[PDB]
């Protein structure tokens, strides 16, 4: 008797770059794509386990401009410049860059403490909060091939540094083949999610707010999003049609966000498979565990993830030991194990690039630690998505209504219902109404409503002028 794991690691990021200069306003595409987006596949050429990954479509965009050098990346010049070519604002730049990162321990340097505590940086002062900028973000892959210079820690040239700089292209090359590697050797299975990932069941029905949350206040929905709906799955499935040359079978719904409505969607545009959070399962049907395949109505095979093993790897263990994290991770699925007649299926689901910059040495002790061990177990037998979708020896139930709702307490809240999350739908709604071009699409996507009363959100001011552009250029 064996316990089915599955873990899938959601990547995505907004489209960072503005419609009317082409610039990147904000680095984050570049550095999640050299720390994260090739190293957490390249796992899988070391460890002898099935890993899954979600890529949304907006993001292979922003890495195909990357690979390509087409990305004009306004941080990233900023780094790249000799010290002496830095305008006075690229240098005000770096600086709080630096300070908004400072107590991550990715930036663990005890140079980057001197750097910030000087009243005044010279030219190799500045070198060098470029470069440990750079080298902060280094993934698991140059964190090996360059560690002769992340030992240095100071006094950095520009020729080491724009040397750093090719070496992170480089990877960045490589990361559409380690996907389609990794997928085409059985490795992992790759999912996406619809293209500029929109909260679907709003689109297709604002009102389904009301199923969770009955006293939200939402805007006058004066317009239909259900075409765009549509259009944001069809075009998702067309974008990895390019990449892979196969139509996607499985999707990542945006916040894991489902109602009846998106789940009649997904299956009309053949989609297979999805999951979503275990709160939606726990509204959704009075007796159920998460550890079943389910038929959403003999249409659609939905998989709930575990919510505490997802939680406690993306908020709980950068705050432990390694081996200790590991050791607990373990003996819960060990409880799962002993806890069932049958052969449970159990979903790890989270965002696989934004919690491992807390994690010390950029989770990499926490992650070799635990697929090594992974490997070893016997009764554990980690699966691609086609192998869960497909596995017959499992439990299986047909479910016919879920409430609608998120991964964020089940509910809407994190993107609708406070005076200023509601002014940018009702800018969005505006909008809607005279939009000529897919621009609509893209403001359509959840990052634009989620820092709406997040006090303590780095760069507020940046996502509203993407937001507002891109409103502005889906009217002409
Ligand atoms: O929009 C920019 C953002 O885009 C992408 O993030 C998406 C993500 O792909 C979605 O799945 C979803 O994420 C969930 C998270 O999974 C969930 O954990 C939670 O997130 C909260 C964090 O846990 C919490 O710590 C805090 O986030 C901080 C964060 O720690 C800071 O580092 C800083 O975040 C910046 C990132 O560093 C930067 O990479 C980028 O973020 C991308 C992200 O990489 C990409 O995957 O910009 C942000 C902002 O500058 O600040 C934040 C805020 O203080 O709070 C978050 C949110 O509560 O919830 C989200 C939403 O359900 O949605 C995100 C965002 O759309």
């Amino acid at each position: 008797k064996k316990l089915f794991l599955v873990f899938w690691w959601h990547m995505h990021q907004p489209l960072y770059r503005e419609p009317y200069t082409g610039e990147y306003l904000l680095p984050w595409t570049f550095f999640h794509a050299v720390k994260d987006y090739y190293d957490m596949p390249a796992y899988l050429k070391d460890f002898e386990i099935k890993l899954n990954f979600n890529l949304t479509p907006v993001l292979i965009d922003q890495i195909q401009e990357y690979a390509q050098g087409k990305a004009k990346d306004v941080f990233l010049e900023a780094i790249r410049k000799d010290p002496d070519d830095l305008e006075k604002e690229e240098v005000e730049k770096l600086i709080e860059f630096t300070k908004l990162n400072y107590e991550k321990p990715i930036y663990r340097f005890e140079r980057i403490r001197e750097l910030m505590n000087k009243e005044k940086l010279n030219r190799e002062e500045l070198l060098d909060l470029q470069t440990l900028n750079l080298l902060a973000w280094c993934g698991r892959t140059l964190r090996k091939d360059l560690k002769d210079l992340l030992n240095k820690g100071r006094n950095y040239t520009q020729e080491e540094k724009e040397y750093v700089l090719n070496k992170y292209f480089e990877i960045i090359k490589k990361t559409l083949s380690i996907y389609r590697e990794i997928k085409e050797e059985g490795k992992g299975s790759v999912s996406t999610s619809p293209y500029y990932h929109p909260l679907i069941p709003i689109l297709l029905n604002p009102n389904c707010v009301y199923e969770t949350t009955p006293n939200v206040k939402i805007p006058d929905f004066a317009v239909s999003f259900r075409e765009d709906a549509s259009k944001h799955v069809e075009l998702a499935k067309e974008k990895y049609f390019e990449i892979f040359g196969e139509h996607p079978v499985y999707m990542w719904p945006p916040e894991a966000s489902v109602s009846n409505e998106a789940l009649e969607l997904y299956y009309e545009k053949g989609i297979n498979m999805l999951a979503t959070d275990e709160v939606i399962l726990k509204n959704s049907v009075e007796r159920a565990s998460p550890y079943l395949r389910y038929y959403f109505r003999e249409l659609i095979s939905v998989f709930f993830r575990d919510k505490t093993l997802s939680d406690l790897i993306g908020f709980s263990y950068h705050a432990w030991n390694a081996e200790d994290a590991v050791r607990d991770f373990i003996g819960r699925l060990k409880k799962i194990h002993e806890s069932v007649d049958f052969q449970p299926v159990v979903f790890v689901v989270l965002n696989g690039e934004n919690c491992w910059e807390y994690y010390e040495e950029n989770g990499i002790p926490f992650l070799e630690k635990l697929y090594s061990t992974l490997e070893k177990e016997e009764w554990i037998e980690t699966l691609t998505l086609e192998e869960a979708m497909r596995k017959e020896d499992v439990k299986t139930e047909v479910i016919e209504s879920v409430k609608a709702g998120t991964w964020f307490d089940g509910n809407f809240l994190k993107w609708i219902g406070n005076k200023e999350k509601n002014e940018y739908w009702k800018i969005l709604i505006e909008a809607k109404k005279k939009a000529k071009n897919d621009y609509i699409l893209v403001a359509e996507g959840s990052d634009w409503f989620w820092w709406q009363g997040e006090e303590k959100a780095p760069f507020v001011e940046v996502f509203d002028k993407l937001f507002r552009s891109f409103v502005r250029r889906a009217q002409e």
